[PDB]
């Protein structure tokens, strides 16, 4: 209800598709359906732009004239950051690392980091996000002297008000599915949060599981549940609901393929036409689908895979590394 | 009324809703003039694009005469191909696509990434040939092959350009019309043209639905003289299937392809990096760049009947970018 008590961009518009799978549920022996938050107009869209929809409401409210974040190279938050910055007139600048070490010339300068030179992106490179926050503030106030009005977006967008965002698509869902499990990747933790938030009021019953892609369940549970109950204060509403996590799935680390997720991208390309990606929903996509092999799932009924985007990641991958 | 007969074509929904149509404040604000932009890149399979219009009633068709697989030919990163394949997937049918190199291209990005890369994904069928100089008999001895393996096949030609294909653009018009109605008035629409299908299509729909908005192809491939006849055939096809007469004259500039299909240019570079940096809308090398410079130069030469607002088709063609890094 107090969501419509904070101010919102309108970047995606209509709902966003939920559709069945008949080719992946036949094959998997069980039914499951599709959050397409892949389909959103703006720059090969992805679910970073639910949350831009709060934070760069906020960023114009607070008179900015630039948008400041960070992520890997291959960030699809920073493309998605980049392109609404353009869009709106504002400046853009990205704090960016290489956090596999690669000097493959796709993963440098193609793929999501060839769209950034499209929207005439400022670029600063770091050897390391350590400390993102601490990081941002620093560069804010670099450009901030330098005579501009920056406003920090932190990592994925994933503070409580980007966050709303994904309370939004839990809407979305709740009305689309009018189901016993849903999964979505949890990387900054917004999405997961956000929809852990709006699933406990709308749709009780359903289990949500984050499959992680950069964390160990000890690493990552405690941010979650963070942004879970600074959302659920800021709504006004309560949240008890347990964060489930599995993290079986994105070995070696942040931003490395691996074979099952490879082989869930392959999977639903093949079946339903649909692209996943290397780093998020392939990972994801392969704890589902080893989730219906162990009977890790708390019943056995329909899931929804919550498809967050990444796809033009694809061609920065290729051919390796 | 008039577009009534359309209803009659069995069809897919790839789509579901009607696209945006959204103004462009920025782009408007560098050019002096109101530009609107048909946003049909945004639709939901494997990256979007016109293509997929005619592929809903070029599948429905497919699936009526029992057809299992779906033969179709173009550029090695040809858009359609992908669409074509994308769709054939979800549906369980199989793809067989014949491909070209149509640049003579060595660039590994170009073999080997974008589109293509998608293609290997959905399990497509690859069929290389040295060009396609006749595309019509080629994909029908392939069909004769692949039909011998026992397969269905169901041929779609280039760009899936053919009079049924064309109706996606027909409905496509009868969208533009509704959302344009009472919100502007549209004195011009910009359209690539390339296999003729999509501007046919167009020029049939806004003949009957807007009969003073004036229609430009910005040809892709091909000069005048060689594209317009194209577009009449496929338009006087369409407006029969239609039970219609279509009296509009086609118009096309050829002056914004050069050095050919498929070779990035520097005003299709520049219309690329503007609407990427005022708009966050990405356009491509091959067709929409070169239909964006089309459009910008035809504001600055006044080459429009009339100087109100123009409507810009985006078509798609995105994941080309990808392919035509760093160069060709």
């Amino acid at each position: 209800h107090h969501l419509t008590r904070f101010p919102r961009l309108e970047f995606i518009g209509a709902p966003t598709p939920l559709e069945y799978l008949p080719r992946l549920s036949d094959y998997l022996g069980r039914e499951i359906y599709i959050k397409r938050d892949d389909v959103t107009p703006i720059a090969m869209g992805g679910n970073k732009l639910r949350k831009l929809e709060f934070l760069v409401a906020d960023a114009l409210r607070e008179g900015a004239d630039t948008l400041i974040t960070a992520g890997a190279i291959q960030s699809n938050h920073v493309r998605q950051t980049a392109a609404v910055a353009a869009k709106l007139g504002l400046h853009c600048v990205a704090l960016l690392e290489n956090p596999i070490g690669t000097t493959a010339e796709n993963y440098l300068t193609n793929g999501n980091r060839l769209l950034l030179d499209l929207f005439n992106t400022q670029i600063e490179m770091c050897d390391a996000l350590t400390d993102p926050d601490a990081q941002l503030q620093t560069l804010a106030t670099r450009i901030e002297a330098q005579g501009f009005r920056p406003y920090v977006i932190p990592v994925g967008g994933s503070s409580a008000l980007g966050a709303m965002g994904y309370v939004e698509s839990a809407l979305e869902i709740a009305q689309q599915c009018e189901l016993s499990s849903v999964v979505v990747a949890s990387g900054s933790a917004g999405t997961h949060a956000g929809l852990a938030v709006g699933l406990e009021h709308l749709m009780p019953d359903v289990e949500l599981i984050g499959v992680t892609v950069s964390r160990s369940v000890a690493e990552q549970k405690p941010k979650v549940i963070a942004l879970q109950q600074a959302i659920a204060g800021q709504l006004a509403l309560t949240a008890t609901a347990d964060i489930h996590l599995w993290d079986d799935y994105f070995a070696p680390g942040y931003g490395v393929p691996n074979d099952a997720g490879m082989e869930a991208v392959k999977l639903l390309a093949s079946l339903e036409g649909v692209l996943l990606d290397p780093v998020y929903t392939g990972k994801a996509m392969a704890g589902l689908i080893d989730g219906i092999s162990q009977k890790r799932f708390n019943d056995d009924g329909p899931i929804l895979f919550i498809h967050t985007g990444g796809a033009p990641a694809l061609f920065a991958y290729h051919p390796h590394v």
